[PDB]
């Protein structure tokens, strides 16, 4: 039998989330902005296939997300998100959309100047889970240097680093209009 | 050849603000003790057995402590939430502790005897996802609230033959399950 390749046996990694939540919380202005995607293992919920530009303002409490692109069906979307802390308390962000469900988002390692590694995990009931793995640039492209510091973290928590696949940006991408949606 | 809860099509449009309407004044009635009598197939849920959902209502939001048999046959308690969704559209937010959440719409209830709840996600292929539920105020539900329960998924385009009865009754170690 054949199950998609983003449902693995056994359960979600450790991930050290307090150290990550401890260095993190005071940075939160400097992980506000732009940030395009690079690069993201299967995921059947992100509505944006291309061009994929996440505009973060942080409040003092949460961010508040507008994230554009070319849709599957080649039209402009803008879809509005939030991410605030894990409403029980623990140390990690939901990251929310409209019109969609809300999940746990770990920032495995980040420069916040130049790229970021970003990581999703849900256990389920029957022995497997599903993670969600994105590479963030703070450009339309990301050097081999940085690409390879997020190759390592996720290895760091056994993810299969085979599973990404790059997302279109640059040139070609219409981030003029994408940012007055 | 896929999972029964993939289903072709986008997430049913509910008439969820007419649903708001009728529900947010009647919050304080929704809370206290809901079983769960029937679900269609959810990979989420980890209380398999004798599902017990306790709820306190604080104002703003439910507090929930979930206790039954976990797939292991072990006890297990699961603390939950259920809040207004945080974009101000017309549903709760269902949470839990190291889970995700998601929209939960009371598609119909009497508060007290029955509830209907269902759950839908959009898939980027142009599929769904949702997720039901039938709760009772007592380890059984009469026919005549089952029933009930059909017809409202029925009109929501929901394929009812995929409840499945979740174990209920005598079988289950309920205040134990209160202690926990």
């Amino acid at each position: 039998d054949k199950i998609p390749d983003f449902v693995v046996p056994g359960k979600c990694a450790s991930v050290d989330r307090n150290k990550l939540w401890a260095e993190q919380t005071p940075n939160r202005n400097s992980y506000a902005g732009v940030w395009y995607q690079f690069a993201l293992t299967n995921n059947p919920y992100q509505l944006i296939e291309k061009c994929v530009r996440n505009e973060y303002s942080f409040d003092g409490k949460q961010f508040v997300i507008e994230s554009t692109g070319i849709a599957y069906d080649g039209n402009l979307l803008k879809r509005n998100g939030k991410l605030y802390p894990n409403p029980f308390g623990e140390p990690h962000l939901s990251i929310d959309y409209e019109n969609s469900f809300a999940a746990p988002l770990v920032i495995l390692e980040t420069d916040y100047s130049n790229y970021a590694c970003l990581y999703s995990c849900i256990d389920y009931n029957f022995g497997y889970h599903s993670d969600f793995s994105f590479i963030f640039s703070r450009s339309a492209n990301l050097a081999d240097q940085y690409v390879k510091k997020c190759e390592a973290a996720f290895k760091n928590i056994n993810v299969d680093t085979t599973r990404f696949v790059k997302t279109v940006q640059g040139s070609s991408c219409p981030y003029d209009t994408q940012k007055t949606l």
